[PDB]
């Protein structure tokens, strides 16, 4: 049983920077449009809770967002209105020492090797 990943799945890939297997998070599909705004992700416009940041977050600060702001426009490495066809946008729970789409760009679908249960 090969799932076809969903939002908020664990998936295992090569790195688009050096090859290298790594596990992130699934946060943008095809067609998508992602922010994220004052530490909350907006998916098409759509706010989205992320409980599993919450424990994380609870060692942060009054000033410090989590998660920088950002759109799809924003991020020199995908520079995108939306996630390209057979392709995801991907973070990893440790923002800030998450190598991720933000920083290596978008992920081919066709690369995915598993999603983690």
């Amino acid at each position: 049983s090969i799932k076809k990943p969903q939002r908020f799945d664990i998936i295992a890939f090569p790195s688009p920077r050096n090859g290298q297997r790594v596990a992130k998070r699934l946060i943008g599909l095809p067609g998508e449009t992602v922010e994220y705004r004052d530490d909350t992700l907006y998916i098409n416009g759509v706010s989205l809770s992320e409980d599993y940041l919450a424990s994380a977050k609870r060692n942060v600060s009054k000033n410090e967002n989590y998660t920088q702001d950002f759109t799809l426009e924003t991020l020199e490495a995908t520079q995108s209105l939306t996630v390209p066809e057979g392709m995801y946008f991907v973070l990893g729970d440790n923002r800030p020492r998450s190598d991720d789409s933000r920083y290596f760009g978008f992920v081919k679908q066709a690369s995915v090797e598993g999603v983690l249960t």
